[PDB]
DNA sequence: GCGAAATGGGAGGGTT
DNA sequence: TAACCCTCCCATTTCGC
C-alpha cells in the first residue's frame, strides 16, 4: 500500500494529490462545477460530473438489480449494497424478516 | 416512535 | 484517454415491529 501520488491538482489552493493522470483528470472537474451528465427521468433533472455516476443513479428509475443475495435472493442495483446487506445474515428456513426455499425466496420479490 | 436496514450520492481506487 | 466497475464514507430515507 503506497501513498506516493505523482499528479497534483494545479488549481489555486487545491492540495490533492492522485495516483493516476486519470484520476486527477477527474477531479479537475470539480473546480470548474461543470456537470453534463443530466438525467431525463421525469420529475428528477438530477445531474453528475461523470458518466457512470449518472448509471449507477438510473439504475434506481430502471430497477436494473444485477447483485442478488445468496441466501435470501434479494437483488440489488450495486455490489457495496449486497455486501452490506449480507451482514444481516452473519449475526442472524426462510430467511426474509418474518416468515416461516428458493420458490419462497424468488416470491419475496 | 424506535432501531435496524436500505437507499442514494460523493470520492477515490482499479481494470480495459 | 476515459468508460466501466468496485470499495468506502456519509446522510437521508424506509423498513420491521
Ligand atoms: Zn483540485
Ligand atoms: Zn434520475
Ligand atoms: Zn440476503
Ligand atoms: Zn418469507
Amino acid at each position: 500500500h503506497m501513498e506516493k501520488r505523482p499528479f497534483m491538482c494545479a488549481y489555486p489552493g487545491c492540495n490533492k494529490r492522485y495516483f493516476k493522470l486519470s484520476h486527477l483528470q477527474r477531479h479537475s472537474r470539480k473546480h470548474t462545477g461543470e456537470k453534463p451528465y443530466q438525467c431525463d427521468f421525469k420529475d428528477c433533472e438530477r445531474r453528475f460530473s461523470r458518466s457512470d455516476q449518472l448509471k449507477r443513479h438510473q439504475r434506481r428509475h430502471t430497477g436494473v438489480k444485477p447483485f442478488q443475495c445468496k441466501t435470501c435472493q434479494r437483488k440489488f442495483s450495486r455490489s457495496d449494497h449486497l455486501k452490506t446487506h449480507t451482514r444481516t445474515h452473519t449475526g442472524k428456513s426462510c430467511r426474509w424478516p418474518s416468515c416461516q426455499l428458493v420458490r419462497h425466496h424468488n416470491m419475496h420479490q
